[PDB]
């Protein structure tokens, strides 16, 4: 509040305040104003708006070292969940794919429960400016490698940080040697796949107040991300890896006649994936 | 040639011609010219250049229904290709993406011959505007379908009338039912199995040179290109078809038991395929 105040006292244009507060004139709205816009709320003489736009210049690039700007302006980040709505196209193709990718697992519904199908209470799209940017440098960045191709995918994900992954991306950091291609993180083709890593790694202990990995009450999430993988490389057999092999961006583990049933891929870096969908549910 | 000098006679100009002679403006020049350039061309009274804006007005758009743009806007259009370094990523990319796909087939090389690597000769990018403008708004078409994934591979072609399809782009109207998914055009993650087409279905006669299809000597041509599959309806055995399935954008066929060795992408129409690398190469 202060901070426009001793701005514009600096300069000597105190008198130009009761105009700045009127029209609820933040330093952050000045930053990003010209001439005309300050012509607009009647800095009328082109002195004033030459030394307002002068002080911007002076702060904003004059001490670009300091970052002033990104001090500034953090007002607006931050993640919008859009509710898709079940009467469009958009809606029906995710619960498509969502149901039409079941398949009967190896263990009998131990670890994501016995269902046929799913019940999906919304959809919603997931929208934050930061990550999105992340997301498509790393994009641009592999498909300079890889002959100008993302080889992006749309995956399903589930994990029980899903709200920490909307809102702060995905983390290599929490990654672990425990999973069967090491320290990456997962995704599936499969919507029942990814299901019995709702609650934790096998399931965990159900769900919390049910303490039942089956629970038809309690409502689940799943994201359906866009994945970039550039080129994968193709394994059988389990490994303890930390990073992608040399030369590749992920790993594809494909279902041989022994070991996966079901296709898998993973990506050792956070960057490489963004939740567009997040798709909540219960089983039937 | 002549039509500027209609346009300006018919304006009252034409005391203007000799600066449009020495500075070779054509009239496809002059509709792009505003008072910026027409001012740095020598033409210095404000009515002169008022009264040439206002003619390129008329005639643009106030015929809008006869095209004249399209009609003066032929120059410039048609296709490039531009020489990739063999000492840059993007040619060894391509490089090993081609020679790390080669597999033996059922057949013992009766199609496409008898070998294990491919000594490159040169690997060219294609550009056309045209027809990259029409691939894209099929790409934007698809994926406002299937929840925003274009689900967009990299995929080699082969056919003799890949000089054709560059200048011309891929066609529909050239495919035949006697294809085994119909009527579309077909695509392979595997290199050795489009080289089998190159020079027609089982080999054709082999090269013309030699009549031979297990040449060693003469060039070969393949296409690397963009294709967008969309929702693709996986496949297993032979069905014929005009069209893609209901609701669905492209096939795949799986490698099956009594059924495909290898995997095969087909799309029915032509606008959703770009031929972006033009490679050449020796049978080793
Ligand atoms: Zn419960
Ligand atoms: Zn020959």
């Amino acid at each position: 509040d202060f901070s426009i105040t001793q701005f514009v006292r600096n300069l000597g244009l105190e008198h130009l305040m009761d105009i700045f507060e009127r029209e609820q004139i933040t330093l952050d709205v000045l930053v990003e104003m010209g001439h005309k816009e300050l012509k607009e709320i009647g800095i009328n003489a082109y002195g004033h708006r030459h030394k307002l736009i002068k002080g911007v210049e002076r702060l904003i690039s004059g001490q670009q070292g300091l970052n002033p700007y990104l001090t500034l302006n953090t007002s607006g980040s931050g993640t919008i969940l859009i509710d898709l709505s079940p009467d469009d196209k958009e809606f029906q193709s995710v619960e498509e794919e969502m149901q039409s990718t079941v398949r009967e697992h190896r263990d009998g519904g131990h670890a994501g429960g016995i269902f046929n199908r799913y019940n999906i209470l919304k959809i919603q799209k997931v929208c934050n400016k930061k990550l999105w940017e992340r997301y498509t440098h790393r994009r641009k960045e592999v498909s300079e490698e890889n002959h100008n191709h993302a080889n992006e995918r749309m995956l399903f994900h589930g994990s029980p940080f899903v709200n920490a992954i909307i809102h702060k991306g995905f983390d290599e950091r929490h990654a672990y040697i425990g999973g069967m291609f090491g320290a990456g993180i997962y995704f599936a083709e499969n919507s029942s796949k990814s299901n019995q890593y709702v609650y934790g790694i096998g399931g965990g202990t159900g769900c919390p107040v049910h303490k039942d990995r089956s629970c038809y009450i309690c409502h689940r999430q799943l994201l359906f991300c866009r994945v970039t993988l550039g080129k994968s490389f193709l394994q059988f057999s389990a490994m303890k890896m930390a990073h992608s092999p040399p030369g590749h961006h992920s790993v594809t583990g494909r279902p041989s006649v022994n070991g996966l049933a079901l296709a898998e891929y993973v990506i050792y870096r956070g960057e490489q994936a963004y939740p567009e969908y997040l798709i909540t549910y219960q089983i039937m």
